[PDB]
């Protein structure tokens, strides 16, 4: 049977940032780290095998993987190294990844729009958007 979760599965590519430094300076990334984490141009691979949802994030600046379960909370090391709790949920066709860490919240949002993956990243009063396209 066909699911929400169909139009993300495969691989994708970064092709445009919009506020991504703010969104790092909110997270409280030093300088130097800003700086390599911005020139990269990660690509993603969204797979799904039953309930379980995989995320895979190769770039020059760091690697990522989680697994996890709609709605269900999981552990999660970020790329910058922070130890969050995650939950990811559907909203409609949209993934929404809350990530919590000492009394601070991240919200990830993902849909599909036209032929792209957005990705929007908010922290605080920052909103950043980053557009991935079919590898
Ligand atoms: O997984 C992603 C994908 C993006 O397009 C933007 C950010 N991150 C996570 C992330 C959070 C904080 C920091 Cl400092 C960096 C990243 C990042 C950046 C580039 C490649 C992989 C992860």
């Amino acid at each position: 049977g066909s699911h929400m979760c169909d139009a993300f599965v495969g691989t994708w590519k970064l092709v445009s940032s919009e506020n991504f430094d703010d969104y790092m300076k909110e997270l409280g990334v030093g300088f130097a780290t800003r700086k390599v984490a911005g020139m990269a141009k990660p690509n993603t691979i969204i797979s799904v095998n039953g309930d379980v949802i995989t995320l895979k994030t190769e770039s020059t600046f760091k690697n990522t993987e989680i697994s996890f379960i709609l709605g269900q909370e999981f552990d999660e090391v970020t790329a910058d190294d922070r130890k969050v709790k995650s939950t990811i949920t559907l909203d409609g066709g949209v993934l929404v990844h809350v990530q919590k860490w000492d009394g601070k919240s991240t919200t990830l949002k993902r849909k599909r729009e036209d032929d792209k993956l957005v990705l929007e990243l908010v922290m605080k009063g920052v909103t950043c958007t980053r557009v991935y396209e079919r590898a």
